[PDB]
């Protein structure tokens, strides 16, 4: 009781030996391009980590009725997400110097994505929950949509190093952020197949894998210098 604790506390974990690593990596490296995507890449762990820990330690959840019953929604991971999501679109915007109006875009929809995702999260009418799940959605694939066609092309016009590290970025990127709707879809946020306790686990090894496990690609790679 609350059975999911022990993946909130393994998520706490590995989100703080993640951004301790990524720090005491950071601070030893002279080159000033590779700093600024040690200092973006750090932040989403440890943003990632204050919310884990605060869900941990019992904040961040919330009572939503709908289906005739009073259902546990942690609100906190759209907090971490509003915050994580346009960092890492950020670094990899940085390694294939996407232009502003394209970051903008992007962060824009990552916007959207998120918010919409929360509105649909903390909606009592069942039914309207899924609508704002597709537009959320929606946006999502617009991003995907940019990542693979727009910057695989700007990716193209860089060193063959940058341009495979990008590759190998945007396939991770394209794969986890895909699982996350399906997550919400099944889970106690839509049609509460999958228990609040399986749905944490799989949240808690999306987020590692998209942040600690991204982190653990670019920055160990010779692109950011
Ligand atoms: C007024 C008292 C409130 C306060 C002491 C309560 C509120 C939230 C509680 C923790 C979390 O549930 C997660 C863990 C669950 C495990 O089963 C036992 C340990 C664990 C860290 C808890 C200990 C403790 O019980 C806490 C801090
Ligand atoms: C560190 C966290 C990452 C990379 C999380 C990414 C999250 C998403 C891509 C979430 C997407 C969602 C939808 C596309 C629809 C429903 C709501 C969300 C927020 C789960
Ligand atoms: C039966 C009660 C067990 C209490 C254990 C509480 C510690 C949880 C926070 C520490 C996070 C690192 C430990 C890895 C998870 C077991
Ligand atoms: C310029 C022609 C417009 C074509 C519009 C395509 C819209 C639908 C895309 C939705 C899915 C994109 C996923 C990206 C692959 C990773
Ligand atoms: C304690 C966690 C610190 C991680 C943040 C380091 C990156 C932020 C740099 C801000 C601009 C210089
Ligand atoms: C250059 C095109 C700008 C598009 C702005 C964001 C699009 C969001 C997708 C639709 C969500 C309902
Ligand atoms: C990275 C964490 C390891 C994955 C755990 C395996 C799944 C079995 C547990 C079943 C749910 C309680
Ligand atoms: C290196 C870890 C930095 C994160 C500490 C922030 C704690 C604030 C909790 C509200
Ligand atoms: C149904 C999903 C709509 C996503 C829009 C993507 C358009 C790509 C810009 C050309
Ligand atoms: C060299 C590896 C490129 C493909 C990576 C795809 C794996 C997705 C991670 C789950
Ligand atoms: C796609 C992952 C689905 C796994 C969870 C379903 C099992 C629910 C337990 C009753
Ligand atoms: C899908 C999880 C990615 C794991 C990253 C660890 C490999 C780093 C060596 C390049
Ligand atoms: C929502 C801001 C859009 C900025 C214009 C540039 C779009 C390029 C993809
Ligand atoms: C961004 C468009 C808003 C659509 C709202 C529809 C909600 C149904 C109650
Ligand atoms: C639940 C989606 C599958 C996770 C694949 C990545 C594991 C490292
Ligand atoms: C403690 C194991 C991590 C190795 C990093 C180099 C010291």
């Amino acid at each position: 009781g609350r059975p999911e604790w022990i993946w909130l506390a393994l998520g706490t974990a590995l989100m703080g030996l993640g951004t301790l690593y990524f720090l005491v990596k950071g601070m030893g490296v002279s080159d000033p391009d590779a700093k600024k995507f040690y200092a973006i890449t750090t932040l989403v762990p440890a943003i990632a980590f204050t919310m884990y820990l605060s869900m941990l330690l019992g904040y961040g959840l919330t009572m939503v009725p709908f289906g005739g019953e009073q259902n546990p929604i942690y609100w906190a991971r759209y907090a971490d997400w509003l915050f994580t999501t346009p960092l890492l679109l950020l670094d990899l915007a940085l390694l294939v110097d996407a232009d502003q109006g394209t970051i903008l875009a992007l962060v824009g929809a990552d916007g959207i994505m998120i918010g919409t995702g929360l509105v649909g999260a903390l909606t009592k009418v069942y039914s309207y929950r899924f609508v704002w799940w597709a537009i959320s959605t929606a946006a999502m694939l617009y991003i995907l949509y940019v990542l693979f066609f727009g910057f695989t092309s700007k990716a193209e016009s860089m060193r063959p190093e940058v341009a495979s590290t990008f590759k190998v970025l945007r396939n991770v990127t394209v794969v986890l952020w895909s699982a996350y709707p399906v997550v919400w879809l099944i889970g106690s946020e839509g049609a509460g197949i999958v228990p609040l306790n399986i749905e944490t686990l799989l949240f808690m090894v999306l987020d590692v894998s998209a942040k600690v496990g991204f982190g653990l690609i670019l920055l160990r790679s010779r692109a950011i210098f």
